């Protein structure tokens, strides 16, 4: 139990969540990593299955830190696209962890999903991330004929880090006078790393998926120095907000995560961003990768697949 109007789902799901293998089991995140990823991986690997897309290309590009390898899940040429970056704390997770939530975006869509295979901490620190996702999106952008994308069509979104990293990638693009962007989709995303907020105290403990711990042993892994937690392109939230994309917002009731993405959320409206704030009650952070059990899921992930279809 955490507060208590929570979906009945989670119950079901207690063994699920307390048999994954916790960070503080192993001596290091890679390692951590890998029997994570693997478990994550088959799972998709079996909800593919159920997700057909056309065509799935896995192609290697140029960022200015090298090669970075990105998927291309296209349900129909010359359509809109979704620049997908995953979560994981900067840290897990992988392109093949959220295959089925990208094929169903493009699939349900009848559109095209572009997912970054970004280079993780503590191996690559901030900001390697947010340069590969932002290499990438502005190559989606340059070969928009290329990969057969509507340009005038393109869209930012991420889970968690993944969240945050759009945010950033929307940021950087707007620092450079680039306009490409029309519209940003953050999915429960880590928007600060400097203050508290009262979900950080609140569901700071007891709650499955996220916690304190975690949180402070991601944010480790992935600064090589505390003070580049300051840095707006990982505190997002203090960066300048100005001419930012239009915003769609998805947080998660119980999630410690969640006050600072709605206030991100105001902070844009300020601004003089659009914005919508949508609070989905009784789920956790992360809830979305659970749409094959949890309707709140699929709802969610269908907000996203609008974008692409309607106008």
């Amino acid at each position: 139990m955490l507060d208590m109007p929570i979906d009945p789902v989670y119950y079901q799901l207690a063994e699920y969540f307390d048999s994954l293998p916790k960070f503080d089991q192993f001596s290091s995140a890679r390692e951590y990593r890998e029997a994570i990823n693997r478990i994550y991986e088959e799972r998709n690997r079996q909800l593919s299955q159920h997700e057909r897309v056309e065509r799935v290309e896995d192609r290697t590009i140029k960022g200015r830190n090298g090669d970075i390898r990105v998927r291309v899940y296209q349900q129909k040429p010359d359509s809109p696209v979704l620049v997908y970056y995953h979560g994981g704390g900067f840290v897990i997770c992988s392109i093949e962890s959220h295959d089925a939530l990208c094929r169903r975006i493009a699939r349900l869509s009848n559109s095209t999903v572009v997912s970054v295979d970004y280079r993780l901490a503590p191996e690559h620190k901030f900001p390697a991330a947010v340069y590969d996702c932002y290499d990438a999106t502005k190559w989606v952008a340059e070969n928009a004929e290329e990969l057969r994308i509507d340009p005038s069509k393109i869209f930012v979104g991420g889970d968690s880090a993944g969240g945050n990293l759009a945010a950033a990638v929307s940021i950087m693009a707007r620092d450079s006078g680039e306009d490409f962007i029309k519209h940003q989709i953050l999915i429960y995303p880590v928007v600060n790393f400097v203050a508290p907020t009262p979900s950080l105290l609140e569901f700071g403990e007891g709650l499955w998926i996220l916690d304190q711990k975690i949180m402070s042993w991601f944010s480790e892994q992935y600064f090589s120095r505390e003070e580049d937690k300051f840095n707006p392109l990982a505190s997002v939230i203090f960066a300048d907000l100005e001419n930012l994309p239009p915003a769609l917002i998805i947080t998660a009731e119980y999630d410690p995560l969640r006050d600072e993405g709605e206030v991100f959320g105001q902070m844009l409206r300020r601004a003089g961003v659009e914005a919508s704030i949508v609070r989905y009650r009784g789920v956790l952070h992360g809830f979305i990768n659970y749409y094959p059990v949890l309707k709140a899921a699929r709802d969610a992930i269908n907000q996203i697949a609008a974008l692409l279809v309607f106008d």
